[PDB]
C-alpha cells in the first residue's frame, strides 16, 4: 500500500493510503493523474506521494468543488480533465506582448478570447478561473483554456464563437459594479429607462461602434430608438455579424476579425500598441491601417454620462 493525495480543487490535498489490490476506480471512483485517466490501472509503486484528481464522492468534496469552480455540474469536472489532456499539448507563445495559442483543434476563437481578456481590467469570482488566469498571463494557459471549454460546454476540436464564450466566462467575472442604463424613446412611452447589470451591462449585439450606442440605436413591434445615458464599467464589448469595418488606432482597445462563412470561419485578434497588431495564433502582422470583417470590438471605459 502507498500514500497518495486526492483532490478536487487543486488546493486541499486529502491524504489517502491506497490498497495496491484495488484499482483507483474501486477506491475513489474515476481518478486522474496530471490529466491521464487512471481509473482502470493498478497503483504503481512510483506513484507514491503524487496527487490525483477525483470527482466529489462525499459532501466535503462536493463543498470544495463548488467553492472552487462555482458550479454544480458533475460532468463539468469530467469534461475539464478531458480537455486538459489536449490543451497541455498546445503551445502558448508570447505574441504582441500577450499570451496567444498556436493553431490546434480549431482553437482560434479561444485564442481571441484569451488575448482580449489579458487587456481588460477584469478578474473572476470562481477561484479556479482566477488562479488559472494568473498562470495564463504568464504563458502557462493550459489549465485556463481547459476551464473555458468546460465552462462553455464545448469540446476540443469544436468550432466556436468568441462572443458566446465571453458571455459564459463573464458569468464568473466580478461585474457586480457594472451598470448600464439606456433611455428608450417612443412617442407614447413617456421617458422610459432600461437598466442592465452584470454581463449585459458590458455586452451588446447589433453594431461594433460604441459611439453608435451613445448616438442612438433602434430596437425591434414599432419604431423605437435607444441611446446610452450612463455607463459604469472597466470596458464594453460591442458585437455584430461580420461586417466590413475600419479600425483606427487610439479609438478602440482590441477586436476580433472573422473570415470565412457562417458554417466555417477563422477568428483573428487585432490590437494597437505603437501600431496595429494582427495576432493569429503564433503569427503576428503589424500594420498602419486595418479594414476587414469584424465581429467584436472592445473599448476601454471608466465612467460615461451623457
Amino acid at each position: 500500500t502507498i500514500k497518495v493525495f486526492t483532490t478536487v480543487d487543486n488546493t486541499n490535498l486529502h491524504t489517502q493510503l491506497v490498497d495496491m489490490s484495488m484499482t483507483y476506480g474501486q477506491q475513489f471512483g474515476p481518478t486522474y493523474l496530471d490529466g491521464a485517466d487512471v481509473t482502470k490501472i493498478k497503483p504503481h509503486v512510483n506513484h507514491e506521494g503524487k496527487t490525483f484528481f477525483v470527482l466529489p464522492s462525499d459532501d466535503t468534496l462536493r463543498s470544495e468543488a463548488f467553492e472552487y469552480y462555482h458550479t454544480l455540474d458533475e460532468s463539468f469536472l469530467g469534461r475539464y480533465m478531458s480537455a486538459l489532456n489536449h490543451t497541455k499539448k498546445w503551445k502558448f507563445p508570447q505574441v504582441g506582448g500577450l499570451t496567444s495559442i498556436k493553431w490546434a483543434d480549431n482553437n482560434c476563437y479561444l485564442s481571441s478570447v484569451l488575448l482580449a481578456l489579458q487587456q481588460l481590467e477584469v478578474k473572476f469570482n470562481a477561484p479556479a478561473l482566477q488562479e488559472a488566469y494568473y498562470r495564463a498571463r504568464a504563458g502557462d494557459a493550459a489549465n485556463f483554456c481547459a476551464l473555458i471549454l468546460a465552462y462553455s460546454n464545448k469540446t476540443v476540436g469544436e468550432l466556436g464563437d468568441v462572443r458566446e464564450t465571453m458571455t459564459h466566462l463573464l458569468q464568473h467575472a466580478n461585474l457586480e459594479s457594472a451598470k448600464r442604463v439606456l433611455n428608450v424613446v417612443c412617442k407614447h412611452c413617456g421617458q422610459k429607462t432600461t437598466t442592465l447589470t452584470g454581463v449585459e451591462a458590458v455586452m451588446y449585439m447589433g453594431t461594433l461602434s460604441y459611439d453608435n450606442l451613445k448616438t442612438g440605436v433602434s430596437i425591434p413591434g414599432r419604431d423605437a430608438t435607444q441611446y446610452l445615458v450612463q455607463q459604469e464599467s472597466s470596458f464594453v464589448m460591442m458585437s455584430a455579424p461580420p461586417a466590413e469595418y475600419k479600425l483606427q488606432q487610439g479609438t478602440f482597445l482590441c477586436a476580433n476579425e472573422y473570415t470565412g462563412n457562417y458554417q466555417c470561419g477563422h477568428y483573428t485578434h487585432i490590437t494597437a500598441k505603437e501600431t496595429l497588431y494582427r495576432i493569429d495564433g503564433a503569427h503576428l502582422t503589424k500594420m498602419s491601417e486595418y479594414k476587414g470583417p469584424v465581429t467584436d470590438v472592445f473599448y476601454k471605459e471608466t465612467s460615461y454620462t451623457t
